[PDB]
């Protein structure tokens, strides 16, 4: 996250870091036995890291979990990136408290103009790069669909939103990618791509969930 603030130890209790060794990804508890994050985050040999603050120090409120099963999105095309999306199940169920807890999943999509909550570990630089220890977080607003295609000329699909600023200096950056964009207590994207980060006129571009809901539900019904 670029141009954001540190969030607070356990302030976003919905949000996970997966782990092969390290951090490499984010995603959003939405049950005590399944996250969400971006297709593009797909691995072997995923450990879910719940209730995090400091990803390098174990400060005593972490739930390590390993992931059982992942299922990509049947349509994710890893060239467009469109149908960014992946579920992972936990071998065992989270215990689930004020510090861990599960984000529910939207019943309508939200519209341009929407404030939105922005999480993560990944890079807090435009131009270098340095990695936090701690949960960074930005408050942005959705933006409208025409100002999001005239910023990404022929790669915006209806599975995408944009959302930031298109002054640039607040964005999602690398390594945050598959984690939470919440709204009004709802999850409505995943942190899918961009260009570099916190650029002008290229404010990140997210999956949008509410597309999903059907595929989460019935996915999680059968597995
Ligand atoms: O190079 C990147 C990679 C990402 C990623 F990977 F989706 F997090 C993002 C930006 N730029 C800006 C929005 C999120
Ligand atoms: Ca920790």
């Amino acid at each position: 996250i670029v141009g954001g603030y540190t969030c607070g130890a356990n302030t976003v209790p919905y949000q996970v870091s997966l782990n092969s060794g390290y951090h490499f990804c984010g995603g959003s508890l939405i049950n005590s036995q399944w996250v969400v994050s971006a297709a593009h985050c797909y691995k072997s040999g995923i450990q879910v890291r719940l209730g995090e603050d400091n990803i390098n120090v174990v400060e005593g409120n972490e739930q390590f979990i390993s992931a059982s099963k992942s299922i990509v999105h049947p349509s994710y095309n890893s060239n467009t990136l469109n149908n960014d999306i992946m579920l992972i199940k936990l071998k065992s169920a989270a215990s689930l408290n004020s510090r861990v807890a599960s984000i529910s999943l939207p019943t309508s999509c939200a519209s341009a103009g929407t404030q939105c909550l922005i999480s993560g570990w990944g890079n807090t630089k435009s131009s270098g790069t340095s990695y936090p220890d701690v949960l960074k977080c930005l408050k942005a607003p959705i933006l409208s669909d025409s100002s999001c295609k005239s910023a990404y000329p022929g790669q915006i699909t209806s599975n995408m939103f944009c959302a930031g600023y298109l002054e640039g200096g607040k964005d999602s950056c690398q390594g945050d990618s598959g984690g939470p964009v919440v709204c009004s207590g709802k999850l409505q994207g995943i942190v899918s791509w961009g260009s570099g980060c916190a650029q002008k006129n290229k404010p990140g571009v997210y999956t949008k969930v509410c597309n999903y809901v059907s595929w989460i539900k019935q996915t999680i019904a059968s597995n």
